Formats: C-alpha cells, structure tokens, sequence
C-alpha cells in the first residue's frame, strides 16, 4: 500500500499550492518590508496575489470593525460556493493574521488587545515588529509581558529535533527586521551591520514556523469556518 | 572700565541662574530617559525641578506632559506672570523657556505633530527625532529633509541664532541611555550604539541647549511681549 502517500505527495506537488495570510499593525512598522524578505521577491483594504516556484498561491492581503468584516465576508462566499448546485470553489479564506506590535511599549497596547479580542476568533501570529531597536536584555522583556498579558485576557495559534522545535515554541512571539537592501542582508549602521536569517533578529524560526506549519489551512478550515458555519446557518 | 563686563560675570554665578523646559511627544519613544542622559541625573500635566551644579548652580524645572490641556498649562504661567509683573508688589515666574517635541522614527512627519505645533509656537520649538539608532543614516537623513521640507509648508519653530555645523544636524535625532558599556550608550550584539558620538547627535542637542539659554530672552519679549500686548486688548 505504502505507494499511495506517495500517490497523495505526487498529487500535490502536481496541483498546489494556494495560501492567504493577512497583514494588521501600524504605518508603519515594517510590515511590507518583512513581509517581502520573507518570500524572497517584492510586491481600508486592499489585496495583492504573487506565485512563487521551487507552486504556492500566496494572497497577501495588506490591510492599509471592517476587518471582522472582511475575513468574516470570506467565510460566508465560501459557505455560498460550497451550497452550492455546482462546485469546482476558490477559498480566499485567511489562513493566518500577523499582528505587528511595536517595539516603543512596556507594552501590549489596548488596541491591540482590542482587536485581538474581536479577530481571535483567525490564527493569529504576534511578531515584535523592527527588532533591531531592541537590546536582548529589552526584548527578553517584552517578550514576556505581551505574552503574560495574553493569558489574562485571548486565544492565539497555539502551535502543534525535539530540542530544537522546543526553542521555536519557546521565542514566540518572534522578533524580527526586515530589509530588501543587502550589504548578508542588510541593516547598515556606524557601529554595526544588523543581519537578518540569524538570531541576531528572530526572522528565521518565524520565516520557517511559517512554511513548516501551512497546516494552517486545517486549523483555519476547521476551527474557525465551521463556526461561522455552525453560526450563520442557525 | 572694561572689568565692567567682569562686574556682570561675577554677579551672574553669584545668583545665577535657573531654567524651564517641557516635554511633548508619545509615550513613549525616550523622553524621559534623554532627558536624564542630557543633564546627567535622573528624576495631565506635570513638572519635576532639581538644582544642578557645575560653580554655577542651575535650577533645572522640567514639566513633562502625558499624552487642549497644555496649552492652557503654558498660557497660564503667562497670566500669573502678568498679573504678578503688574501687582503692587514684586515674582517667581515659570514660563516654559523653550519644549522639546519628540517626533517618531516611524513616519515616511505625523498629522497630530504638525496640528499640535501649529497652536502652541507662540512656546520655542526643538523638534528632535526620538531612538535615532532606530533610523539607518540614508533613513536619518532622508526623513530629516521630509520633516525639515514639511515643516516650512505650514510652522515657526525656533529659529537659532562654528555655529555653522549646527544648523544643518537640527531637526536632532538623539539616542539616550542611562545604562553604560565598553561612555554611555546601548548593548546590541551586531554592534554597540555611543551615546554623544556623532553617531548619535545627542552632543549637539546638548549643547545647542547649554550655549542657548538665550531661549530665556525669546520667550521673554516676543513670546510673553504678545500675550500681554494681546490680552491687554
Ligand atoms: N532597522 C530597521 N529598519 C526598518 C525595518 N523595517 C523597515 N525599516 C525601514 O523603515 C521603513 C519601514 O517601512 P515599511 O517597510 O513600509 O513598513 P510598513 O509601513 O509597515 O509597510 C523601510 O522603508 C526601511 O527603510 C526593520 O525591521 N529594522
Ligand atoms: N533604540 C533606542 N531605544 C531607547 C533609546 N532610549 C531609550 N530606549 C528604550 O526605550 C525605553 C524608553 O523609556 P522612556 O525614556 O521613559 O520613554 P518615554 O518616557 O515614554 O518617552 C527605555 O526603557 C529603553 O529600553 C534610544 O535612544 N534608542
């Protein structure tokens, strides 16, 4: 039989992929700057798609109560598509959020708390926007307050060698710079060149928890649609 | 004759001397540690003044603002001077010599800066860019001339007076620390960050304001001159 996850793993690499990752901060702390390292290429709502090859479908929808609006908007065009006479379906439902929180702030700020509180129910990844403005003895802290902070309010993406993955569940919430320039690339100043992929900045574990973990879309389907399912259809 | 100059260099120490500045930008992008880095010591409205020597003795009064309310605060100090200046008997006046405002390294110049600036500049304004270390030096200075470009398009700040080098560093980007590693200044593990280096700018908003105390003169005549010339009316 075991020939028939390699029908499956043949199937995929044939087909897919598609993804939909949704991008909320602040004009601006370096949101379209990482969100583009990330990938290696470069690009009130408004949507951008882009295709990369090593095939991924990637929507990143930028946003520059009207975003429950508009992730929530996708449950219900898909929830049409499905019933449904028919089905052939193109689901542009949010696989992930990043919430972007500054680095200025003792802090988890009550707007972020306040929107987290109504989008938490997408998976919500929390990246410490430009790092490279942190002493590590500073973003140990901050670190750990946004965290604390997050038990005594918020559910969030809690995330599914072992000495290794455990340090990536540990730096969460990641830490990161983004840059298109590179010098390595590529943060130049006078004392020192802040370089993105190392910790350093923490862009690799979230870059990689990323592209490990795009069982999202399970999480997302599951989880999040089927209440609105559940919800909608009573 | 000429110790007369001397007369009046002897009688200034003697007294000498005492200053008020105030705090406006976002809490919080390092205005109360800067502060604390620029005189060396640490410390709604409110105002905190300490007595600092060096054989002159400066009474330092520092009122930082959290957040229509400071304007009326700055305003006030005018009243209570003119009422004061006027009375029968004379006086202790705290007019706000000169403010610091504290612009963020995380703008392409903000709408509620350029607003708040408007209303208050008849106050000497130093526009500094906070957490200078934040900023990449083509970053540093491409924003300096957005702001400095931006800033003429509406908006009197205070126009000041080798002086040469000085003129062209302001707006400020500063980078404050109260921590110390290997001369004040900031642990990254890429590099290390010097307070007072340029590098950093923060030594050229030092003394811009120790050489500029004449700030007391500004406020003095043309500032507090029109309060009075105006409420008088
Ligand atoms: N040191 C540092 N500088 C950054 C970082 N991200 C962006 N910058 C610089 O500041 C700008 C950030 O703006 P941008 O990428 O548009 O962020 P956005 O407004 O959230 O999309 C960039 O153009 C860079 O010049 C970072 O992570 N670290
Ligand atoms: N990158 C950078 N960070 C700073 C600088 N100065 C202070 N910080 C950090 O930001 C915090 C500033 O605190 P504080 O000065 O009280 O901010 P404020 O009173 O809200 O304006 C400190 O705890 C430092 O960790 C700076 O010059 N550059």
């Amino acid at each position: 039989f075991a020939n028939l996850p390699n029908q499956v793993h043949r199937k995929s690499v044939k087909k897919g992929f598609e993804f939909t990752l949704m991008v909320v901060g602040e004009s601006g702390l370096g949101k379209s700057t990482l969100i583009n390292s990330l990938f290696l290429t470069d690009l009130t709502v408004q949507i951008e798609a882009s295709t990369v090859e090593i095939g991924v479908k990637l929507r990143l929808t930028v946003v520059d109560k009207t975003i429950i609006s508009y992730i929530d908007e996708q449950f219900e065009r898909y929830l049409h598509d499905e019933s449904g006479l028919n089905r052939r379906i193109i689901d542009n439902r949010v696989h992930c959020c990043f919430y972007f929180i500054s680095p200025f702030g003792h802090g988890l700020k009550p707007l972020d708390v306040a929107f987290m509180k109504a989008i938490h129910n997408v998976n919500i990844v929390p990246v410490i926007a430009k790092a490279d403005t942190l002493t590590l003895k500073e973003r140990e802290r901050l670190k750990k307050r946004i965290l604390d902070e997050i038990e005594e309010h918020i559910k969030i993406y809690h995330l599914p060698f072992k000495e290794q993955t455990r340090l990536l569940k540990a730096s969460i919430p990641f830490s990161v710079v983004g840059s298109n320039q590179l010098i390595v690339r590529g943060r130049l100043y006078p004392w020192g060149v802040v370089e993105v992929e190392n910790p350093h900045n923490d862009f690799l574990k979230l870059r990689t928890m990323l592209i490990t973990h795009m069982q999202d879309l399970q999480e997302v389907t599951q989880d999040l649609h089927y209440e609105n399912f559940r919800s909608e259809r009573l």
